[PDB]
């Protein structure tokens, strides 16, 4: 509703009640683990493959980027999140009159360096910052000498100032001077003189006096952030305001990896190196970690680690999260080449729905043309990617894998004894010309068949993102609304609508729309409904029969 | 009925007998505070931003004013009470014959000058008024002199006088002589003679005497101000009746921030300052300040304040205002950041039905780029608005606030405590992709939840607009009229409308029409009814249930 | 209806009556910026390039105008409305015993030079005014001398006199004697020599007596300002009636630069410059101009500023003519080159719906040739222009902007991340042989996809277009007719009608006959309707699905 005009009128008019009601998930992917860039406890949105080659520099989890975009060619490639658990902190150096701090994190950030040798021609500062890593070898120049003054008036001598705040030095007044006495001031306080541009039309209306922006920089810095002159000379020389620090701030702010801080006058100093960069310390539980995917989105994450303790602490972290509202599901690999027992162990460890164990390692083929034989936790990270380019209530069965090879090839008797135990495990078509990889189940690390919910990952991931898409819908209608008459045929044609909305895009198999039962009473609203499961074949049963036909003629 | 005419005529004629009958709710939000400007111990209503920025100058009620029209975007900004607590007084000068008194309350008032100054051509006084801060600077130049008279005839003298009364102390005769006689009296005491353009007029009449208006004209001025004149030769000099009161009073008594009067004799005298503007005190009791307000028909108030003296006035003024039939409910706040532990007390010394409790304190951006970071009660304001804006009984469950950002982030376990101690708390979301904040609940500081009629503001105040709508109308019509035989079937008609008009409007879900009855027995208006109460939404109970289903081909 | 004749009459006649009726948006650019001429708080249309240019005579304001005229070629240029921020004043001097103040506003004033001389040729005045800067010059050669008065006749004596009125001192009579005694005297107060022409055609018809006017130029100055002449002797020479001042007067009332007035004698002076030129200082807050754009006309807005203050201000005013019933949008652009984290800021401080905020900086090839480098709110500006040039309903997305170059040329996943945030941004197409620049989207600062009113530049203009065009139709024809039996078919009967007006126009997609619906009940008419809304495309999704084909012969 939107009544127009919004002031009340009461004299004779017109009114208009405008109304626009009713004209108007991705299932994100995550990984965790290590590389060579990027701040961290800090999560990101990954798009582009340059955006995050550029932020994540390096390591294993830039390779975990690239096969989950790279593990599904029929599907387009899907938002992923990632963050570094490592405990880097940033070089930092005091120089100068400044104390200067890398953005990066980690011990490539030490090679960074800053300098402010003077180039006396131009009386300016030349900021050259180097760092030699990323071939980042750039100039910097015309630091200070913002603007010029000169003085042409008739009188012996003229001399001006800048008064700043002595406890904060923060410029307050321009004050032009002959003598001892003011010819005419600006104060730089509460209007149009908070920027140089004000004084510099305000000197240029005085026949007296020039001002003129030069072009070293077209900075137009502010008022407040200008150098103290002290009495300074003008009838000989077109003065020059520089503001070193404020030009600092205009010029360098978003220019390379470096910042600024003072303890002080800046002066020229030698291009010297940062010191402390850390990669630090892995952290002892991930579970801290983890807490910064809480309300991110994801749903699908994948730890990349073959350790049983960070197996476990995701386990209860997707567990607390899906009982908090946010449904997680997480997939995990086993290192290198495990044997059957190891698998068996590990999945009688975990016996969690919402966890699925990988059994086979293999190599990929990688953009850098390394062969990389990688571990069974990568080629979770691939299937999580390729779950992530499906749509909701898809499984993954029969799905190709698109690697080159595989550490272990299994028999028909030992994928069987894997997907009883609950493992997730993959095989060698051998029977056609064509040979190709590919997975044979996606059941989860809960053994129990007899419950398809809790064993299917696709049936599990149906009813979650339903559920959780109709209380999201639900709490945000309803909640609020009047208990008119209508409210429960409101309801139960919302209810209709949606339900047959997500018939429509084959996400559910079928209700009876007769069914949808709603009831009202106060502050509560009572729903029943039914709904079919949309299901995936997996077994195939064919009774042919052979018979006899007779022929005349 | 009304007859025409009615009076009765007793010959034969036609009578005629005309009934007119059958031919032919608003919610106001109240504030409180303090501000530079605006009388003490006053209720101002408010419609326009403009007007309450005029009246009352700066300070915190108008950015409160501000906040309340600005919390409701889609919904109509409706009026608004507002009342300064401080005791402020105007500047004035006793400075002449004149006491100069300015309109505007508080210490700015003390920036005025006012001085005078006279024109010896016209032969009239000046007056000038200088108040900058409102960019305000008028000069009333040539004060008086309304008209002029000149002499035309054939005797030996022309004089004029202007009687002045000891008894009225005013000019009561108007009156041309020559020698010891009266050429032609104009008696300013009575007859059309009270304003001077009947005495320009009159004067015309003799041949001896004509009389033209100024040429500054428009001063149209009572006869019965004029100045004290005693035979001013006129025989060959256009004299110009001076009339200083009267044009005096018109230059300034609407005119500016100044007003006159005299203590003593006019002069002119050259320009002074204002003297006595007085912020004055602030109260400790806002009692003195509750009191003041009457049956203008707000319903909501909002102290600015976080005292819990405060809060209990308000208090106990809504709960004896609504004892007293005129229904009305508070929101309140504390400070900045206070802890639950705090807020639970706050809570307890209140415990009242009619006073809602503000757990959040944050930040709002207002027009002229200010980040007024505010104390919790400007949320409570904030929130006083939108349900201003919102129709009767709905809610301010679930809606957005509009807020900047906030203070105290709760947690869903926080917001379970809070609204477990009926303390009304705001949320910022995490759970949507674009987050955004919102009202949790508007539940009140009474904690008897078998009871949502106090429990909840929405149900208390519909059903303390239905009652008293009811007992209003009621009142007006029917009861206390003269008895009569047939008055049972046409007071079930009248309450049997109310309530399909109540109906209509969705402030009742329905009503059993069958089940009103009415009885009457002398004077005594017996009714008794039922109703089915409004009602909003707070709790969704979804029943899910999975089947599989067979397909045959 | 128009009857025939105004004036009824009794007697047998024929009446006519005739009715007239049935015989029978623009969406204004608006701008505010800098400029070295024009009107302080002054609001002027503009339409030729001409008018633009005298009135301002250059700036950046001109510049922003000529841009919005350029920026839209395949487009009408339409009416522009311009303000001037500076509060210029003009240059005025006093000289000569003359009152000198020229209409130019600013410093250009100072450069004004004026002089006046005596011709000993003829007997008469002379007169120069030169602007150095617009090469204006003209001399006024023989100011007086209007015409002679000569006498014929052989009498002793013969003189001539020009009498003031002593209330004014202002020409009166025109005088004639010959001998002792008058011959005739021309009254100028009232009659039949209200013009000297008329003086002199009677001199000329008099037996002794001629008269002639002088050349240069047609003075034909009223006799109202004649110089006063006392017993002047005619018999000598035909003698002038000088009255140089009115004669200057009427020569240079409405020509040139200058105005003069009297300071009192008047004499020549030296050809001298002027004084008193100044353009002052900006002011704090712009929200005081924009108080004359309130009832102007107009929907676009631009100012140009960079400054938060100034959009916030602006905002905020746009903001309040929508609730009062005006709306307007407003265009910004983040100064110059500024990166997305303060497009970001700016954004998530302004969050309104109303107005839009612009990324991208460029050149534009002027037409003086310039390769101008300008700031994002010019841009803004070419965009305001280009949208006014659009028809309703129409939206700027994926229009050419013929813009020269950008200073920042953004990836896919830039673009994607401004058009996200409500930024409008631009891209620049290489893909084709012409490569060109294209707007990518049209979305507002508020960035919520729910309403697409507030979320979309083209759908809220037809939506406010609409409902002001519906709202003052209505109030003018149905407001104070009368409520006969067919009111409610003739309101269905316009609606509809119009409805099919603006469907034919394209401004709306479609609409219902059947809602259309009116009830009339007492003074009011509530009307029920309904409308599809125009939108624009902004999503393509083909799907092409391959299939074999047998062919037979």
């Amino acid at each position: 509703v939107e009544p127009f005009p919004r002031r009340p009128i009461t004299r004779p008019h017109a009114s208009i009640e405008v109304d626009t009601s009713g004209i108007g998930s991705e299932k994100v992917f995550c990984l965790i683990g290590q590389a060579e860039g990027g701040e961290p406890n800090t999560v990101y949105e990954l798009r582009n493959y340059s955006q995050a080659k550029r932020l994540f520099r390096s390591g294993e989890l830039l390779d975990a980027i690239e096969l989950a975009w790279g593990s599904n060619p029929n599907y387009t490639a899907g938002r992923i999140l990632a963050m570094r658990i490592e405990d880097a902190k940033p070089a930092s150096a005091e120089i100068g009159g400044l104390k200067i701090t890398s953005k990066i994190y980690g011990n490539v950030a030490n090679n960074i360096q800053v300098g402010l040798e003077k180039n006396t021609l131009s009386d300016s500062l030349r900021l050259r910052v180097i760092f030699q890593d990323d071939r980042f070898n750039e100039v910097y120049d015309n630091i200070g000498n913002i603007f010029t003054i000169k003085y042409k008036g008739e009188e012996a001598n003229a001399t001006f100032s800048v008064e700043h705040d002595e406890e904060t030095q923060k410029a307050s007044r321009l004050v032009l001077k002959v003598g001892d006495q003011e010819v005419k001031s600006y104060d730089l306080t509460g209007g149009a003189y908070d920027y140089t541009n004000a004084i510099i039309t305000d000197i240029n209306q005085l026949p007296d006096f020039e001002a003129k922006l030069s072009p070293f920089g077209d900075k137009n810095l502010e008022s407040s952030k200008l150098d103290k002159i002290e009495n300074a000379n003008i009838k000989d020389k077109a003065v020059y305001v520089k503001a070193v620090f404020g030009d600092l701030e205009k010029q360098t702010a978003y220019n390379g990896i470096v910042s600024f801080e003072q303890l002080k006058t800046i002066e020229p100093f030698e291009l010297t190196k940062l010191k402390g960069g850390t990669n630090g310390e892995p952290p002892a539980t991930w579970a801290d970690k983890l807490d910064k995917f809480a309300h991110e989105g994801g749903y699908y994450i994948v730890p990349l680690s073959s350790k049983q303790s960070v197996h476990a602490e995701v386990a209860s972290f997707v567990k607390e999260r899906s009982d908090a509202g946010e449904p997680m599901r997480a997939i995990v690999g086993g290192g290198f080449n495990e044997s059957k027992e190891q698998l068996f162990g590990r999945q009688a460890s975990l016996s969690n729905p919402r966890v699925s164990l990988v059994a086979n390692s293999g190599t990929f083929v990688m953009d850098d043309g390394r062969k990389n034989h990688v571990p069974a936790y990568m080629v979770a990270v691939a299937l999580g990617g390729l779950a992530s380019g499906l749509e909701i209530g898809e499984s993954i069965t029969f799905k190709p894998l698109r690697v080159s090879s595989l550490d272990q090839i299994y028999e028909s008797i030992d994928l069987d004894e894997l997907n009883e135990n609950g493992i997730i495990s993959i095989e060698f078509v051998r029977n056609r010309t064509n040979t190709f990889f590919r997975i044979v189940d996606d059941v989860t690390t809960f053994n129990d068949k007899s419950d398809p919910v809790k064993a299917e990952m696709a049936v599990g991931e149906a009813n979650d993102f339903l559920v959780s898409e109709l209380k999201v819908q639900l709490e945000d209608q309803f909640i609020g609304t009047r208990t008119i008459n209508t409210s429960a045929s409101i309801i139960k044609d919302f209810i209709q609508s949606y339900l047959g909305r997500k018939k429509r895009d084959n996400e559910i198999q079928d209700f009876p729309a007769e069914d949808v039962q709603v009831i009202v009473e106060g502050n509560e609203a009572r729903i029943s409904m039914t709904v079919y499961p949309i299901r995936s074949f997996k077994k195939i049963s064919v009774s042919l029969v052979y018979k006899q036909q007779t022929l005349q003629a």
